[PDB]
């Protein structure tokens, strides 16, 4: 009980974030920075660090240095194609030469 029709105050100007959000489908989960861009998948990259099957190397895709793995041993200065992403590493294979001799 009570009730007051005295209105001299204005509405709005009140913000307060209730309910974080749970029991729903996880969308992305923290859309933060440095998120892997799939737009560079299927393009050429260059080998900056020697790549081995035991330890991934470093390739420069666009302008970013990524860890890259391969089934063969890749030396520096080579050109590779990024086929897929295995996680925090990229799946790359080396461009093929041609012996016209």
């Amino acid at each position: 009980m009570g009730s007051s029709h005295h209105h001299h105050h204005h509405s709005s100007g009140r913000e307060n974030l209730y309910f974080q959000g749970h029991m729903a489908a996880r969308i992305t989960g923290e859309p933060s920075k440095k998120a892997v861009s799939d737009r560079l998948i299927g393009r050429k990259g260059v080998v900056m660090e020697a790549i081995s099957p035991q330890n991934s190397g470093l390739v420069k895709v666009d302008g970013e240095t990524w860890r890259a793995t391969s089934g063969t041993v890749l030396d520096v200065g080579e050109e590779v194609s990024v086929k897929a992403i295995e996680g925090v590493k990229l799946v790359v294979e080396k461009l093929e030469e041609q012996k016209g001799s």
